[PDB]
């Protein structure tokens, strides 16, 4: 008949109201979000007389369990950011409300999928990669903090928003499938365009994996299209073989998910299975990038700061964000001097 005394649904989620004051503090505007964890609600703090993102989790266990552990990364980070300057976003409290957690977090605009969807999936200027870059690379030397040691853990574009929607400052989002450097529990992770090879292949993972999903990002909002946009696993590993080669003998010969997609021969090495696909490293990221023909579908020829000089220091720090072995894969503070960003 109903469920929480009618203030639930089905699916364990608060029915938001519009005009609704929790607190004598939160006025509800409208419902901007939904997820698995809940819903996300645009609300004006009448105290500190501002609007919020307000995270509610739904009226479950599971979740409510979930959502602590992302408060205590959350409010971790926050006594480490203090100024808000490593580009994170800020959760600025949290409380109960009629049995749902609520947290509050800044309000920001536009995410950078709702950008590519603007150019109709054409991408941005390499001006505008390059401060989303800098940033990031910024924002994961400070998960890098040694204290901290956060792996994202589900870098994507739609986890990444801008501050104000007239300027290029950003914020990541959407710690939930976060968590700090360990001993190995997890291993269906990451959203699978921005997926690791290590993730794909069973191997050990460390804060290199979001360096990965980092570098298919960066490519993605310059051409607009997903660098690898695997509809599964095989298709996945198979998309970045086209790109980058066969994974080297030394990483596939410790993989104990090698033979899902590669075949090892009686000489020892290690070809893909049949599942179609280009050659193994014959679509080349200098071409996906068009260094030479004016950018992504001729569209960047003869705008400043898109020369094969230009293309080609961007095209450097992609390869070493995409390196296949995450113990010699970029770090964020040597991915920060690359020239690049000169
Ligand atoms: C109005 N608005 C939108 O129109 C779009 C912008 C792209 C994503 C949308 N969202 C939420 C959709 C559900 C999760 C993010 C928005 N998020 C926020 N802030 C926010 C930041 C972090 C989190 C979190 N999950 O940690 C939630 C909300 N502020 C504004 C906002």
């Amino acid at each position: 008949k109903v469920y929480n005394d009618g203030y639930d649904d089905d699916n364990y989620d608060y029915i938001v109201k519009n005009g609704e004051k929790w607190m004598d503090r939160y006025e509800i505007d409208s419902l901007i979000g939904k997820g698995s964890f809940g819903q996300v609600v645009k609300a004006y703090d009448r105290v500190e007389q501002e609007w919020v993102a307000i995270k509610i989790i739904k009226n479950k266990k599971a979740f409510l369990n979930q959502a602590q552990i992302e408060v205590r990364l959350l409010e971790l980070m926050n006594k480490h950011d203090t100024e808000m300057k490593y580009y994170i976003v800020h959760l600025k409290r949290h409380f109960m409300f009629r049995n749902h957690l609520c947290l509050v977090f800044e309000m920001l605009s536009y995410n950078l999928y709702d950008l590519l969807r603007n150019t109709n999936f054409r991408g941005v200027s390499l001006n505008l990669t390059r401060k989303f870059a800098q940033q990031m690379c910024t924002a994961l030397l400070f998960l890098a903090t040694p204290e901290l040691s956060i792996i994202h853990c589900d870098l994507k574009p739609e986890n990444i928003l801008l501050c104000n929607p007239k300027r290029s400052a950003i914020k990541i989002v959407d710690f939930g499938s976060s968590c700090q450097l360990g001993q190995r529990i997890y291993q269906y992770i990451q959203s699978r365009f921005y997926r690791s090879p290590e993730v794909l292949l069973g191997m050990p993972y460390d804060l290199a994996i979001d360096m990965w999903s980092l570098g298919c990002i960066l490519v993605e909002m310059h051409t607009g299209e997903p660098l690898f946009s695997g509809a599964n696993e095989v298709d996945q590993m198979n998309k970045i073989v086209e790109v980058l080669g066969i994974p080297p003998a030394h990483i596939l010969d410790q993989a104990p998910k090698a033979r899902k997609f590669f075949e090892k021969l009686p000489d020892g090495t290690w070809n893909l299975k049949k599942t179609e696909y280009k050659p193994p490293g014959t679509r080349k990221l200098h071409n996906i990038l068009g260094v030479e023909t004016g950018g992504p579908g001729g569209r960047r020829a003869g705008e400043s700061g898109h020369t094969v000089a230009d293309y080609l220091k961007f095209k450097d720090l992609i390869l070493r964000m995409l390196d296949y072995d995450p113990k010699t894969r970029i770090q964020p503070y040597y991915a920060l001097q690359h020239s690049f960003f000169k």
